[PDB]
């Protein structure tokens, strides 16, 4: 059972700008997703300070980067707070309507796409490199759900029957044909060292057979 939703007009416009603007510095997508994961880990850590049972769904707080050349996917896994179904539908827990408004005013006033994270909509920078994005998520207060969009103005949400996650979020980037450099170990390490050196959680880059 799959529910199909229309993006709010402003979010559709944000995604088409990201997809269509000529902009070579695409590697910042990874910094934005890692920073989102760090924010989600901060949230569950703060909740656990006063309620240790919040970590019954998993005590480890970390970020994994899993490239898969056979599937042409890069997956960013975190064990953060996760998102409820309502969160997913409401622009993946972001204030994306007002953030898009500010971002596009900034762009016409000198800014570039790399500053997207300052406006709270850094998730959508995934579409700099991915033709499709799947988000699998589990929050302590809800069931496991899968969000998916190939842009084009709509997204789907369904209950996830895949491998149970415990708690957290998985962002699966189905990469564009000409963006497979982001599956190469040396390129991913370079980007993590350049842009994510002060993230306060272990970031593990998986290797492939
Ligand atoms: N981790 C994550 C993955 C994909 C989209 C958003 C994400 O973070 C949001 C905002 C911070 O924490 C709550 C959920």
């Amino acid at each position: 059972e799959v529910e199909t939703f229309a993006f709010q007009a402003e979010i559709a416009q944000l995604m088409s700008l990201i997809i269509n603007t000529f902009y070579s510095n695409k590697e910042i997508f990874l910094r934005e997703l890692i920073s989102n994961s760090s924010d989600a880990l901060d949230k569950i850590r703060y909740e656990s300070l006063t309620d240790p049972s919040k970590l019954d769904s998993g005590k480890e707080l970390h970020i994994n980067l899993i490239p898969n050349k056979q599937d042409r996917t890069l997956t960013i896994v975190d064990t953060g707070i996760g998102m409820t179904k309502a969160d997913l539908i409401n622009n993946l827990g972001t204030i994306a309507k007002s953030g898009t408004k500010a971002f596009m005013e900034a762009l016409q006033a000198g800014a570039d796409i790399s500053m997207i994270g300052q406006f709270g909509v850094g998730f959508y920078s995934a579409y700099l490199v991915a033709e499709k994005v799947t988000v699998i998520t589990k929050h302590n207060d809800d069931e496991q759900y899968a969000w998916e969009s190939s842009a084009g103005g709509s997204f789907t949400v369904r209950t996830d029957t895949g491998e149970p996650m415990g708690r957290g979020t998985k962002v699966i980037l189905h990469l564009k044909e000409d963006q497979t450099e982001y599956l190469e170990e040396r390129r991913i390490k370079e980007i993590v060292k350049k842009h994510s050196q002060f993230i306060g959680y272990p970031i593990t880059l998986f290797v492939e057979k």
